[PDB]
C-alpha cells in the first residue's frame, strides 16, 4: 500500500478510483465504479483488462513460474501424483490420508460411463478426428446427465465435477480405440488414474496387458503437467459460457474445442503435417523439413511460448521424464533421434535463437506419447483431458464467486437509423 | 460527444487517453495501450470495458432501440422475411433481387444433413431434452464437416455459415419428432424457410400437411425477432469461443447450451411447468405465484428484460401477430385466454410494476408457439434456431477484427509459493 | 410346510419338489441343477430385444415383452400335446427368468448386461448378474 494510494481520470469531470494488489503480479486500479459514472474504456482483447480474481494458479511468464495454489509446478510433477494435484486445484490445501482416500475413491466409482453413452460414439464415423468425436460426446453428456445441470446447486456442480474427472479419460480412450478398430476397454478399479488410462488405451482381450510402472509415472506426470494453465484462450471460454448459466458439461466441451482451435488453422495444419511425416533422418537433420517455415507452427509442434519469456517451467520435468521414458523402451528409436535432432536445432540455430523458438512442454509430452505409439491425432485429447480438472475449478471459482453475469458493452460504429424498402418480390 | 473531450489518467504523472466516439451509443475511453505500460484496470462484471467495436446491431436500451445494420426491428419484422433478414445481419445491405435469389437458393439446397448424421440421433434416450439433444447434435459436427473448419480459410467461413443456417431447422425438427416418437420429415425445397420448418415439424407421413399462411408468417416473424441481439451472454460465448480458433460448430453449440443455461435452476421450468400446464383463467394466476414463484420464475416466463427500460421493441409485431394467430385458429386460443390475464396482471399488478416485468417477445412468441402447438421443451430451440445467424454474424466480426482472441489477465490474491511436501500415499 | 422348506431346502429342490411331487435324491437333483445350469444364457438375438426399448421403461414391463416374445425365438418347443415341449420349454424358463430379470434391471441403470456364471449357486448367481460390473470382481455376501 505504498504510493497504491489511489489514481484519478478525468475529461470534464474526475474521478476516484482505488489502487488493488495483488498477493503476487502487478496493481490494478479499479474501475467496478466508472460504469455508473458513465465512463467506459475500450480494450479489444482484454490486455489491458483485468476480468477476475483467483487463487487456482499463479504464472509470471518472464520469470518462468507457475504455481498452483501456491505450489510451484516442478514439485507437484515429481512429488505428487494427478488426482492429489486434482484435490489441491478444487480444495486449495493437499489432501490428509482420509479426504484423500474419499476422492480417489469418489473418482474411481464412476469411472464407467452410462452403456446408451457408449451407444452414440458408434453412430460416429470411424475415420472421424478423436478431438472430434470427443467435442461430441462430452457436448451430449447434458442429454444423459440432465440430473446435475444447475450449477446454482452446491451439489450439482459436485457430481457433475466428479462425473467430469472420472469419465473424461474413459472416454478419451474409447475415442481411440473407436478410431482403430479394437473393443472398448472398461475401467478396472484395482489400476491408477494413469495405469487405467494406458489400460484402455492399449490392452485387447487377446491378452492381459501390464502397464509399465515407468510410462505409467509419466503418463501421469503428463497429465499433471496439463492440469490447468491460469487465464487463457480456453480458460477464458470456460469461463465466458459458464457464466452465461450454461451446463458444467457444455462448459468442458467448449473448452475442448477452444483447446483444438489452433490446429485446424490451415497455416498450421499444413505444416503439423510436414513434421509428422517429413522425417528420414535426411531431411528433419539438415535442416530441410526447416528449410520451410513460411508460417510459424512452431508452438504447434512444441516450439516457443506465448506468456514464458525464454523455457517452459513445465517442461523441466517433462524432459527428463522424456529420457526416462526414451533409455525404458529401448534404443529402437531411429526416427525418433530427429527428436535430439530438433532439440538442437531449436537451442542452436541462430533463426530459432532470435525468434526464441525454444522446445516448450508439449515439444516432450509429444516426443513420450510418440513413443509410446499414441497417435499424433490423439494428443490434444489427452491435453485436454487432463486439463479438465484445471477447467473446473476456474469453473467454480467463477460460479462460487459472485456470479456477476456480464452484459459487455459495444462501441458501434454501424449505420445510423434507417428505413427498410426491400429491393425484392420475394 | 457532450462530456466526451479529452481525458487524462492521473497516477504520479498524467496520461491523456483519448475519446472513441460511435455512430450511435457512447463515445469510450481508448486504453488499449495501458497495460502495454503496466498498468492495468480490474473491471469483473464488465461494468466499464467495452468488450468490441461492432457495425450488426445497435440497442438503446432506455430508448427501446433495436437495429439490425441500421434498419428498425419493427420495420423488418413487418415487410421482410427471415431469409431477407439473413441476408443483411451477413452481408450488411439489404440484397438486390438477383442476390437475394443467389442466398436462397443455396441455402435451401443445402438443408438435408448426412445420413450418418442423423443416425447419431437413435443413440440418444427417447426421454432426452430436446434440447440437450439439439446441443449434442450441434456439438457433434465438426466431426463430420471436417472440410469446413479453418476458421482462417474464408471459403470454410462461408460453408460452415450456409450449413449452419441451411441445417439448423432440419435439427431443431428432428428433435421435436425423435421426442414424441414420429419419423423425421425431409426439408421440402419447394417450400419457404418457416413453411419448410412447420412442414419438418407437424407433417407426418399419413396425409399430407397444410401449411397455414398466418402460422407460415407468425414462424417467419419469430426467426426475425430472434435474429439477433448485440453483445448479450450466449454471443459473448459465441465470440470467445470464436477468438481461440474454436470451429464455426463448437462456438455455435457453445452458444446454444449458452443460450439455454439460465434455464436449468430446478427453480425455472418448475415455475415454467405451472405456467402452460393449466388452461383456466383462475388456475396459473389467481393468488398462486404470488411467491409461489422461485429463482427468477418471473423473467423466465417471458416478463421484464435487462436491456430495455419500459417496453421491448420485438414485442409489438409479436402481439400483433399473436392476435393473427389466436384470431385464425380459434380452435387452439379460445381456451387459452388466460393470456389476457397474465398479460393484464403484468399490466396492472403494483408487485409487476414494481418490478418492471413488463411482457416482452418471448411472452407473446410463447402463446403463438403454445397456439400452434409446440411445447416449450422446444421455444428455447427455436430461438436459438434464429439466433444462429446473428451468432454467425459476430463470429465473423470477431474474425474480422483479428480473431480477437479472449485470453485475459487476472488478478491473483492466492498463495504466495510456498513449499510441497505430501505425507500420504495413493 | 413352508417353513421347513425356507429353512431346509433350497430353491431348485423346492422346484424338483413342486413339479416332481418329491423330495430328489442326490442323483436326480445332481441331474436337475446340472440342466438348469447349463441353458441360463439366452440367444444374443433376445438380448437384441432388450435394446429396442426405451431406457426409462419400468422393468416390469420390459419383463412382460421379452417372456412375450420367446415364442419367436423357441418355436421348437410350443406344442403341450406333446411332453418333450414342456419339459424343453419349463426348463428354458427356469434357467433364463432370473438371466432376463437382471438384463431388465442393469438396461434400465445404464450398465452392461452379465452373462450367467456356473460355478456359483441359482441365488449367488442372480446377486451378480444384478450387481457386478466389469469394472472389479464382485463377491456375493453367503
Ligand atoms: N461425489 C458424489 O457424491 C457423486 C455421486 N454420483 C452419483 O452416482 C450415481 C451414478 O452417476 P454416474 O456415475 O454419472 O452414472 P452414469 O449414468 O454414467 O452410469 C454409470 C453407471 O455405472 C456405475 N459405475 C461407474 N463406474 C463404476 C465403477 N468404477 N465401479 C462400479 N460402478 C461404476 C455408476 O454408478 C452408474 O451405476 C448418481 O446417483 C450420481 O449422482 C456421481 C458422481 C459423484
Ligand atoms: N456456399 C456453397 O457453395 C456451399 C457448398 N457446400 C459444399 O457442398 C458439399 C457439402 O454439402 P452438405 O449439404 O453440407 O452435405 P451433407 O454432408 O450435409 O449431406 C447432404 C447431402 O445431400 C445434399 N443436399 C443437402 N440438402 C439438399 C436439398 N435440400 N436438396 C437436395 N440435396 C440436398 C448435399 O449436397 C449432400 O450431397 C461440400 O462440397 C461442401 O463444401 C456446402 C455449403 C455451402
Ligand atoms: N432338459 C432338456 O433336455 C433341455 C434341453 N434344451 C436344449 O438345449 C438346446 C439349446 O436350448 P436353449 O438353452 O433354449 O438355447 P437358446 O436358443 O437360448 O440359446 C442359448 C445358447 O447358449 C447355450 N447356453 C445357455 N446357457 C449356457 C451355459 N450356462 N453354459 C453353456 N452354454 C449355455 C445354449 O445351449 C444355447 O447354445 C436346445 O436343443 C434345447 O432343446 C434346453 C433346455 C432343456
Amino acid at each position: 500500500a505504498d504510493t497504491k494510494a489511489k489514481l484519478t481520470l478525468d475529461g470534464d469531470t474526475a474521478v476516484e478510483l482505488d489502487v488493488l494488489k495483488g498477493t503476487l503480479g502487478q496493481d490494478v486500479i479499479d474501475i467496478r465504479t466508472l460504469g455508473s459514472k458513465g465512463v467506459f474504456t475500450f480494450d479489444p482483447g482484454f490486455t489491458s483488462t483485468t476480468s477476475c480474481e483467483s487463487k487456482i494458479t499463479f504464472i509470471d511468464g518472464d520469470e518462468g513460474i507457475l504455481l498452483h495454489r501456491g505450489f510451484p509446478i516442478d514439485q507437484l510433477a515429481t512429488d505428487s501424483n494427478y488426482l492429489e494435484v486434482c484435490y489441491i486445484l478444487l480444495n486449495g490445501e493437499k489432501p490428509t490420508q482420509e479426504q484423500y482416500d474419499e476422492f480417489k475413491t469418489t473418482v474411481t466409482r464412476h469411472t464407467m460411463i452410462h452403456e446408451q453413452i457408449t451407444r452414440l460414439f458408434h453412430a460416429f464415423r470411424r475415420d472421424s478426428h478423436p478431438m472430434a468425436v470427443m467435442c461430441g460426446i462430452t457436448g451430449a453428456l447434458a442429454a444423459f446427465y440432465h440430473d446435475s445441470l444447475d450449477v446454482n446447486n452446491p451439489r450439482h456442480r459436485e457430481i457433475a465435477a466428479f462425473r467430469l474427472l472420472s469419465k473424461m479419460p474413459t472416454m478419451a480412450a474409447m475415442c481411440y480405440k473407436y478410431s482403430i478398430g479394437q473393443p472398448f476397454v472398461y475401467p478396472r478399479n484395482d489400476l491408477s488414474y494413469a495405469g487405467n488410462f494406458l489400460n484402455m488405451m492399449f490392452s485387447t482381450p487377446c491378452e492381459p496387458y501390464e502397464v509399465n510402472p515407468i510410462l505409467e509415472r509419466a503418463m501421469d506426470r503428463i497429465l499433471i503437467l496439463h492440469a490447468d494453465h491460469e487465464q487463457n484462450a480456453s480458460t477464458s471460454t470456460v469461463r465466458t459460457a459458464g457464466s452465461s448459466g450454461a451446463n458444467p458439461f457444455a462448459c468442458i466441451a467448449a473448452g475442448i474445442a477452444s483447446l483444438w482451435g489452433p490446429a485446424h488453422g490451415g497455416a498450421n495444419e499444413a505444416a503439423l503435417k510436414m513434421l509428422e511425416e517429413i522425417g528420414k533422418k535426411e531431411n528433419i537433420p539438415e535442416f530441410v523439413r526447416r528449410a520451410k517455415d513460411k508460417n510459424d507452427s512452431f508452438r504447434l509442434m512444441g516450439f516457443g511460448h506465448r506468456v514464458y519469456k525464454n523455457y517452459d517451467p513445465r517442461a523441466t520435468v517433462m524432459r527428463e521424464t522424456c529420457h526416462e521414458v526414451l533409455k525404458e523402451l529401448g534404443t529402437k528409436d531411429d526416427l525418433l533421434e530427429v527428436a535430439m535432432e530438433l532439440e538442437n536445432i531449436a537451442l542452436n540455430d541462430p533463426y530459432f535463437i532470435e525468434k526464441k523458438l525454444y522446445p516448450n512442454v508439449d515439444f516432450y509430452s509429444g516426443i513420450i506419447l510418440k513413443a509410446m505409439g499414441i497417435p499424433s491425432s490423439m494428443f490434444t485429447v489427452i491435453f485436454a483431458m487432463a486439463r479438465t480438472v484445471g477447467w473446473i475449478a476456474h469453473w467454480s471459482e467463477m460460479h462460487s464467486d459472485g456470479m456477476k453475469i456480464a452484459r459487455p458493452r459495444q462501441l458501434y460504429t454501424g449505420y445510423e437509423k434507417r428505413d427498410f424498402k426491400s429491393d425484392i418480390k420475394r
